[PDB]
């Protein structure tokens, strides 16, 4: 028969629950969503199958969907991002969770497949982060497509895929771009990585940032956070970019912008925030400085040629889980973190719960949208109404004791807008 | 026939003005690159552009860029105190109809704007505005010229806000290009520009120290974002007010305290309004403020600080120097007003530096050229420049800063599904 | 009998030895000390008894002392700062070490006492951090005093104790104030906590810093470092000081400066860097927002009234090691870290090895000076010559690839100084 | 006798200077607290103080403070460009012998100082120096006045440096107090002061964009730290140069790149010498600078930049405006020099704001009182002020910033072993 779940140690449920209690008090968005849409169960009948890093933050989201009458089955969208105590807590809660830190490509695939069919029917809703789930159903379980009502993508890379599929006509089910919600990409990607990247490098290497020259590939919302994080600790940051705008942004901020070919000979730390392949190749590792720390924080491990290292390094010693130190022919060494997988989740705990509350509340609203108002979202990737976006940030103001100002009638008139309604044009960039 | 060829404060300043223009030029690669690339082409040939933008050394460079492109131009400042006399003299000497000077009166203001409407041979063809003052003047009092204008290009947030309002009500009769909302503008001019000019205007006017003082910044948009950081960098504790939950959540995540003006008015030692909205600082606030609290506005129109109240309420009002008034209230405390409520950077200083302005002005030039040569592509309404152009404005400036951009390899351009030259971000990207 | 050592599990030696390999490459100072005095063996005959946080950095220290021909016996200066794999590595190398994470007061004392007598006589030198060792001997083993050639403190609180002792003429052995060495106090205390403070709060709680209000008690080198870290992550930092000079500095940096009686009402995060007692009391706890994180970074755990919480809280749950969460009679909760002990070392790994190389390079120099030139240092607390101070700083320039400028003959004569000798007046504050 | 009672640019500027002083006094609590406490006691009665320090608004308040304490003063500036005419006017109108104006010549500089040696009642009693020129004039040309001078007061590092080199050679014949190395001075005036005044000078002189530029700051001392932090706060990439391994590591730990001037001279866009040393920027360096590179100095004396070389090698030299010259080398590239090498914060601006200057001048007034009231407490040499006085200086400025200082309790003070009022730090503390 099938397994009710599959975690590393159900025994961790105790500790994991203690952590969920703490994260809950830090995620007012998800809690404000609970108490409001609990007595109504707007997701009643929904059989949500999610694929997202099984962490304490995700655990609070999973229970929130449930609190809303939703039926759920989960898996982690990465073999190294799962938090066993958090996964156990959910497992103990009676939810079908299939994840654990340190899964093999095989087990990873298997884990997702275990969330495809519920006790009484296949999935009708999707909650993805990376696009791995949707890709599996569209390429291996097409039969389910018409059965699935909607989708909600979490990250940049996953959303990049959706548009691609829609533009090629491969996408056969509606989908809401959660990553590009203002209260997401401008907070999660930016502030979330501003605090999580350094944590991943720290727990893994304990290296001192100050005095070190760090190279950040790409200056998007993620790279902006990483660069700021490193600079704030006293590190000289260099940036690489392909977009003249982003590149000019980094320059206006006092960052040096050059190519990886030149920068590889200066960096003491390397972070890839690009969403594309071949960012750091052997040509680069060969010129690096002894004991240069290298990691990737992008969604997919396709930026650092970890393969070249294994097939070219003279020695390969593992310091501890997710931390390896290669020795090249030149005699110098290289430090690889999480085997190239997103370092903040692989070597640490990912973004703190507060910022995650922002993303996850967008996620919940999205599920409620593709499930309650299918007519508003036909086959194609859509954005969540700016009215809801503003609402998400609104829910997180109180905790920070922030006092929002209210537009008077005269003022609302003068500006031509509702003191309650949206405050910015859809094209606004924040 | 007695229409003056120009009208500045002192033609003698042209010499010193030209000097500043040569230096500024070597800071504005965008514009200069637009000249060498379109000088012989003369895309703006036949066009008669009538602009209404702050007559500064940076604007002068834009005026000559348009002229180098075979465009007939007549200019006027869009704010009574923003004009730089030596800059107007230089242009006035170049033989261009200039009507602007520091210290204009409401009367003279409107006058100047009207002295640019008719060129020696025909009405205006295009409208280069900043604030909407020109666009509105025509639409209401000179509607007969509407069908003779191939398009408008708005410079700032307030002006562009006005256009949309007109289009919504269908009151907008001539096409328009939203320049302010071009990434290489709003996210640069509004942000990095104010970050260096605000303190500049306050410093030149009061010389007050920022380190240690508490500063209140009304609004946290692109201008507020830059103002807050400028203040913060100098050691001042910044407090922000906001109506937008998102914007407010942004300032909090940046270590800023966010509250209402009603409460911040009792703490502030320096106040800066970055809102395009009225009624920000009122008597209620002035009465609570601290002794010698500095008050100023950096928004387009002087509709944020109720200066009228200060005039009709202070026990006395002294003038330390031009654009700097020190009122004394009944409570015995004093208040320092800058530029009589007008945008402080330009009113008390010299506005954004030349390098950054090159960005916005290059977008302005691409707008004129676009709205002029390709009118059969811009219906009646407000539009944005193609991201290809927006991106072009950025790259044109990388050189100066010696920025070495990376080129996508063939494999990468495929993996990402985009041209190694074509647009790099979707239309919804927020940078 | 006398155990040859005592650690948590010597099976961690392999991992500890690896952690040292990496560390040795991050501490140029200590390594330049070995290659320069290896054959010289200046510390020959010296029986050094050390009492300092048994960590990866401290391990590289001990091994340096040994390379210089000294005999060493070690113990930690705190019950929670010991890093087991680092303590194990040292134990396996034959170096007597009595330290493990999670000691008790009884075992703490016991550990120090195992380092008093060597396999061939009582201790010669005292490498202490906090005064526990120098105080233990001056009060229980005065007969060993005349046999001790010198003492070298490490931290502020400890050096303070030394002065207080000399003043009352209780100090019966020449000591060198290492902490107040420029390359120490202005780097270790400052940049060190700037990276380690947040590190300790995160591994323990994973809380988001951005948005929170943080109250840092005190504004000294440590206070400065912590404060900068917190606001670097987007937290609003409120300071509390008793020294008007330090207070003006904070205000000139943009920090609000009030009393704890005031701040205890706004703080979401509390960090005490004061060197004294009674900073956060029950009166304060009763007013902290729900789930306020309170920790201490001062040497001794005398800044936070942890007893009060235990005898007044209506609930107390242990999330995990060094992480307790209480619930007051008012219903609001409080998260205490390391039971009030220095959090950076109790909840993390202390400062990164690079900045510690600075501190420890001075420590070794202090041991050599005191042991090699006993006469040159009579009974009392002394500083290290500025020529030596600059030497330390200059030894780490290479690693960061810094190009120091050499004064020309003309320039040197103009400035009235040697192009090699001291570059600053003795009262220079940097 | 023809000795003029004063000599200023335009005493008709006094009206405006007085206004400036009004605002200034309200920003200098320390200086006003001094008079507010000794106005009656008149502790400086009988003192004939001759001060040689940048005649500015801040300095004006300093002078009026001493006068309020019963001292008699004749003043002169210690730099040919740091004088602010309207300020020098106010003091003049107030009936105080002041010889200084903006634009002086070496000859007039020497003259201006000598006019402050003899008072109506005879030779000077006290010295208030900044740079040491006055103390050097007396010691070398008027050694017969030495036995008549009680004490000296050095404001800046350079001067203080001279006092030691003098005492060391035993050529210092009068007790002097090192005011610069007082915590409330060097760790506030040099650091935070320049952090706000360096840019100000650069801006008013050039209006250049700081964001995106590469800046090179020679020296990482109290001034270097301040300047560097300011520049990068605006988005400039700051490269540092140093000869002291400690300072060098400090800058490196702050994320600054530290190389040699020989290298940085090839990639800098803005140069700022904050060293008190010679030969920092030479012709070999100029010849490698990027086009239109702005070069300036903020060190006391103009000896860091080889301005002489520029005049004797450039093929073109155009003066844009006072204190702003643009050269063109044989390599075809241009170079913007400010204030001809003199301290740019005062040469092209208004120096440090009034607030922080209060910290410096408070120690100044304090030193005078000490040196004049307790002469026996200071043998021949150079000393610092008691730490308890330093704390008092800072504490006197907490009020305006609204800082709530904390008081040690009985138990606390006992545990720490220090008076809940007495000095809080050991003599060697570095803050
Ligand atoms: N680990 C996390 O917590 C987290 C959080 C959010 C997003 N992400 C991931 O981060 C990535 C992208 O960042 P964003 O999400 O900030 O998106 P952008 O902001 O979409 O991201 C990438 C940036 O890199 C640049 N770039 C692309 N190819 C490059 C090359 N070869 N060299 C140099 N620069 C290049 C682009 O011009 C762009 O500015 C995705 O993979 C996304 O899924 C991770
Ligand atoms: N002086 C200059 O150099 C310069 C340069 C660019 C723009 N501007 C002007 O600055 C203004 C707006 O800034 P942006 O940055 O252009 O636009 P947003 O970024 O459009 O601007 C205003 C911000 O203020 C907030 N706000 C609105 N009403 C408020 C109220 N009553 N209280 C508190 N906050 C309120 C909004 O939510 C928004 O975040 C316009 O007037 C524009 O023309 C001046
Ligand atoms: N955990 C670590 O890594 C580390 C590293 C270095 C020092 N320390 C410890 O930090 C402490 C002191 O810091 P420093 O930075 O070493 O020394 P200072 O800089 O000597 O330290 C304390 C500061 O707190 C202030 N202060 C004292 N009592 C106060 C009170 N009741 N309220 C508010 N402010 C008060 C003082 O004015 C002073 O500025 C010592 O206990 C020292 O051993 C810890
Ligand atoms: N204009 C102002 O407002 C103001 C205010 C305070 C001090 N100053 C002046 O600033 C100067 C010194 O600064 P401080 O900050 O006073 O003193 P430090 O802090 O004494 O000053 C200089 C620093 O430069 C370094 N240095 C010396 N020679 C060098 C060389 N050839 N190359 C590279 N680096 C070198 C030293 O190692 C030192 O750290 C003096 O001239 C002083 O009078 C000006
Ligand atoms: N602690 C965390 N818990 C859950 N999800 C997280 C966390 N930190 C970051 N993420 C997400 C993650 F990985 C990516 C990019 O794929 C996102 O865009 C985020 O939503
Ligand atoms: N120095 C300057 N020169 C010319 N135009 C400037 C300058 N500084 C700011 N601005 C413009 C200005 F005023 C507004 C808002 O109305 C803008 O949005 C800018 O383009
Ligand atoms: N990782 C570390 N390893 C060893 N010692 C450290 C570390 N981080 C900080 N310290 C010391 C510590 F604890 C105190 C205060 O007592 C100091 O002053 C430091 O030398
Ligand atoms: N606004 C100002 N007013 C008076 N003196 C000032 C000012 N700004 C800086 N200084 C002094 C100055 F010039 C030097 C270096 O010689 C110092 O060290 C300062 O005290």
């Amino acid at each position: 028969d099938k397994l009710p779940y599959k975690v590393a140690d159900i025994g961790l449920a105790a500790w994991g629950r203690k952590a969920l209690d703490i994260a809950e008090n830090e995620m007012p968005g998800l809690m404000r969503m609970r108490e409001r849409y609990s007595a109504s169960k707007p997701l009643k009948g929904a059989r949500i199958a999610g694929c997202l890093h099984m962490t304490v933050e995700t655990a609070v989201l999973i229970e929130t969907l449930v609190t809303l009458g939703a039926e759920v089955q989960w898996s982690s969208c990465n073999i190294f991002s799962t938090q066993d105590h958090a996964a156990a807590a959910i497992a103990k809660a009676g939810i079908p969770v299939y994840a654990w830190k340190g899964e093999t490509d095989e087990e990873y695939l298997w884990c997702i497949e275990q969330t495809l069919y519920f006790k009484d029917g296949p999935l009708n809703m999707i909650l993805d982060d990376g696009g791995d789930l949707t890709n599996l159903i569209h390429t291996k379980y097409p039969q389910l497509l018409p059965g699935i009502r909607g989708i909600s993508e979490e990250t940049t890379t996953g959303v990049h895929n959706l548009y691609k599929m829609m533009a090629n006509g491969i996408l056969k089910v509606p989908a809401i771009n959660v990553n590009d919600s203002v209260t997401k990409s401008k907070f999660d990607n930016l502030y979330g990585c501003r605090e999580s990247l350094i944590d991943g490098i720290k727990r893994a290497t304990d290296v001192m940032i100050a005095g070190k020259v760090a190279v950040v590939a790409g200056y998007g919302d993620v790279g902006k956070g990483c660069a700021q994080a490193l600079r704030g600790f006293g590190a000289r940051v260099i940036i690489t970019e392909i977009d003249p705008i982003n590149a000019l942004q980094a320059a206006m901020e006092g960052y040096e912008v050059t190519t990886m070919d030149e920068a590889c000979q200066e960096g003491n730390i390397f972070v890839t925030t690009t969403g594309c392949i071949d960012i750091i190749l052997g040509r680069h590792f060969e010129q690096m400085k002894d004991d240069a720390i290298v990691c990737n924080i992008g969604h997919f491990d396709v930026e650092i040629d970890v393969k070249w290292l294994n097939e070219n390094a003279v020695e390969k010693v593992n310091i501890k889980p997710q931390v390896d130190r290669y020795r090249l022919k030149n005699g110098r060494r290289i430090i690889l973190l999480a085997e190239g997988r997103l370092v903040n989740l692989g070597c640490a705990m990912g973004h703190p719960s507060f910022v995650m509350s922002n993303s996850f509340t967008n996620q919940v609203m999205a599920q409620i949208e593709l499930w309650t108002h299918p007519d508003k979202y036909p086959v194609g990737v859509h954005f969540l109404p700016k009215k809801l976006d503003e609402a998400v940030a609104e829910a997180h103001l109180g905790k920070l004791n922030v006092k929002l100002t209210k537009l008077t009638e005269k003022q609302a008139q003068y500006l031509g807008m509702s003191c309650d309604g949206p405050f910015k044009p859809d094209h606004y960039r924040y």
